[PDB]
């Protein structure tokens, strides 16, 4: 069921912006850990006296890392005379965000046909405005509305190099890392109450519910017309034996926010080999692998899609596998990206649904919860 | 001239503590960039509900990275019932420090015979108290006094594993990196006025002035009895043609603070090869190399100490060389460690003065300022 009810034309995920206290160290760590190239900058060396922003790219994936300078550097400016390249930036908002939440995503940015129209229609349909539409160098238009917590949905549209005022970084510093990651597949929020969050976001976007197929989790996925923009949201289920990890998130994050980013790889094996080689030398750690029972139970479930060698290759890398009625999903989860048990990354590869590949092919791994319970108890034997 | 006037017994530099917004990403970046092993932790997994602290070690060098959790996690605690492993930590102080200064050094920590005595004698001699002496698990005593800006001099003494409450990190995560760095040689402050800063610090420590031999810099070095604890301080010289980099520091740092950390390497060539290999893949960048004239002028100055091959090896790595009347100094400087043009690192190796090697052998490279001016103009030809 796809009513295709988008209230304005949405294209693809454009970028994800992290608000940091020091953009340099987070960007360099992520670049090495994920194999993403330094591709653009806006900072003191480009005349930005307001914020330091560094863009990493891998395929179509764009990660932006931004931190405030001392307000004193820009004390003489006013909004008409700002040197910030992202006009929505606010020193106080940024410092308040990072002291409240620590390292996390401030903006989920989607590209649209007309950012001013998208903002207007959104606000007309219940969206809480965050930053009004602003036209940068007559070329790009940016506007922001509240999504959940202190996370914003950022609309970007081009009349026709990331943003104006960003410079291409010198080749020297730019080193061509690549572990196979290619695009953002979905971005997931954690909220206290799923109902009101869904009503709000579906209300101002027109995104529809993506149909799916005791873990402390209720969730639903909002999707654009071609289901390439996927925004799942989770709520906790209280009273369970093991404490809901959504509830732990809300407590350590000081409320709602972005929980995980799913990054599509063109070869999840190459990606997981390359990231795991770097786990203990500055990269990212992965959640503990499932017990070998899990992989001894995979033949009965996906033996038609993956060979005995590829299923073996799953076991060494700790990859999980799930399956829709339309496709198959390979997935694995990092440990939290920073100090707090809040944001983490998911690496995924989807197989099936070739018409190009349709969005959400194979689902989001909801069955891997139940299979992860049956794994453990069956192994305990 | 060494009066040996220490007002209490000082041993060696013990550790340097960075105050961060996310300790994880800074620690992982530094570990890869400098070849330092993850060696101890105090965080949620060890019962610390207050701050996340991660210790990197290379030889005797200890770098500690600390960031606050949400105050909500520890809202029920009081100082007698704290789960912080560093009792001086304060959420508000830490957030205020990082929003004011960005990433930087909060504590220069020296080991002493008796931290309570050192604190008492210091305060009796004009030191501004920061955190009174506290005995941790009847084993270690920590106390802090103001050094300059928001940097503290931290006294640590042991009756007899970093600090109580810190756990040894699992071997898995611990990967034995090592690029040859071995100990902290000196830690340098930038202040608006050198005179009052020196009078203050020499006043409460008894440290003496270490004798030395148009760059916008006046400086002096305070030293302990055996001159193994070296604390240089700089002030700007205004009115010069090129703006004093000390003044730029003060402006971007919002006042006085730690400018650079000099790390002694047992083989500066191995270190600089290994760090430079990683500059564009998550490590540290170095200041631009001097022009080849500089190395064409080295034979006439240090040809008695370094071979033609080692002087050639200087040129490829960009190493600078200076010389006292007692020894020779090899040195090089990183670009700033984070977003702001504030803190950076110096890598050094000293040759000469073997009695063990006496402190400050070869000086601090003050002549490399003048030789760096003569380099450029002579090259311009
Ligand atoms: C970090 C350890 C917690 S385990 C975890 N956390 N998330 C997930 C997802 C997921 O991606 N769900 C999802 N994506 N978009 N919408 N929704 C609901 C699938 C499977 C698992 C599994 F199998 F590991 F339990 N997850
Ligand atoms: C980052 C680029 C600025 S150039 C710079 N910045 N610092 C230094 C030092 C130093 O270490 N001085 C020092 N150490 N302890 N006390 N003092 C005074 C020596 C030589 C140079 C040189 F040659 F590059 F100009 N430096
Ligand atoms: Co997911
Ligand atoms: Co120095």
């Amino acid at each position: 069921k796809n009513p295709k009810s988008d209230k304005f034309k949405v294209k693809r995920f454009h970028h994800i912006e992290f608000w940091c206290g020091d953009a340099t160290n987070v960007a360099r760590r992520f670049s090495w850990g994920l194999g993403m190239r330094f591709s653009a900058k806006s900072d003191l060396s480009t005349g930005n006296m307001v914020h330091a922003s560094y863009l990493l790219t891998s395929g179509d994936l764009r990660f932006l890392f931004t931190a405030p300078y001392s307000p004193s550097l820009s004390a003489g400016e006013i909004k008409p005379t700002t040197t910030a390249s992202i006009p929505s930036f606010d020193h106080g908002s940024c410092r308040s965000f990072f002291s409240s939440h620590g390292l996390g995503v401030r903006a989920v940015a989607i590209e649209v046909e007309d950012a001013e129209s998208a903002f207007s229609i959104s606000v007309a349909n219940g969206a809480i405005p965050s930053s009004p539409p602003i036209v940068l160098n007559e070329a790009v238009t940016i506007a922001e509305v509240k999504l959940y917590g202190d996370v914003v949905l950022r609309y970007v549209s081009y009349k026709a190099e990331f943003l104006p005022g960003f410079e291409r970084v010198e080749d020297a510093s730019s080193f061509p890392l690549d572990y196979g990651i290619r695009r953002l597949d979905h971005a997931v929020g954690n909220v206290p109450e799923l109902g009101p969050a869904l009503t709000y976001v579906a209300g101002f976007t027109g995104f529809h519910q993506f149909a799916e197929f005791e873990s402390g989790l209720n969730s639903a996925v909002l999707a654009s017309n071609d289901e390439m923009v996927l925004l799942p949201i989770n709520e906790p289920v209280h009273g369970t034996k093991r404490k809901s990890q959504i509830q732990t998130y809300l407590e350590h994050n000081e409320g709602a926010g972005l929980q995980h980013l799913a990054l599509m790889s063109e070869d999840i094996f190459r990606t997981l080999r390359e990231m795991r080689k770097r786990s203990s030398i500055g990269g990212f750690d992965f959640m503990p692998s499932p017990p070998p029972t899990y992989y001894q139970n995979l033949k009965k479930r996906v033996g038609d899609v993956l060979s005995d060698d590829q299923i073996k290759e799953c076991e060494e890398l700790g990859i999980l596998v799930d399956r829709d009625d339309q496709g198959t999903l390979l997935q694995i989860f990092t440990k939290p990206l920073g100090d707090r048990p809040t944001i983490f990354i998911e690496i995924i590869q989807r197989v099936g649904c070739m018409m190009y590949q349709s969005g959400g092919c194979g689902g989001f791994g909801k069955g891997n919860f139940s299979e992860l319970f049956k794994s453990i108890e069956e192994y305990e034997k």
